[PDB]
């Protein structure tokens, strides 16, 4: 269902080109910015370099008037590394269930992140801001 819901806002607080890759949502569907019935492919973002002091946003709910949530995964990668992993992304906003995921993984020690916004206790998953920065 559209309760379900996340946005990702990639923000590049650093002077070294990030890059989106490997976006795939295994449930519900993206979509664009306020407008859960406007679809989109993830093509959209799929390769996208997010240049310093850049944003990129990413827009994911449940299917409308689905017993069902939504779930994805992405990747940041380092386009001066050999599309090098930076870290890994992995949400759900799960319907029928309290607990929202959000959960960043992987090792890059050129790199940091830093999120905040999310709502892991019931209900959506909310908006969450990801700062990234080379070091
Ligand atoms: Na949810």
């Amino acid at each position: 269902a559209y309760a379900q819901w996340v946005i990702i806002i990639i923000h590049n607080v650093g002077s070294q080109d990030v890059k989106i890759k490997n976006l795939k949502a295994s449930w519900g569907k993206l979509h664009a910015d306020g407008d859960k019935d406007a679809e989109v492919s993830a093509s959209n973002y799929e390769g996208k370099i997010v240049k310093p002091d850049e944003k990129l946003q990413i827009n994911a709910s449940g299917r409308s008037d689905a017993a069902a949530g939504t779930t994805g995964t992405f990747d940041l990668v380092d386009p001066a590394d050999g599309d090098k992993q930076v870290r890994h992304f992995y949400w759900d906003s799960p319907w029928g269930s309290k607990t929202n995921t959000w959960t960043v993984s992987g090792s890059n020690t050129k790199w940091m992140i830093e999120y905040s916004g999310q709502n892991l206790d019931s209900g959506a998953l909310g908006t969450i801001t990801v700062d990234t920065l080379k070091k």
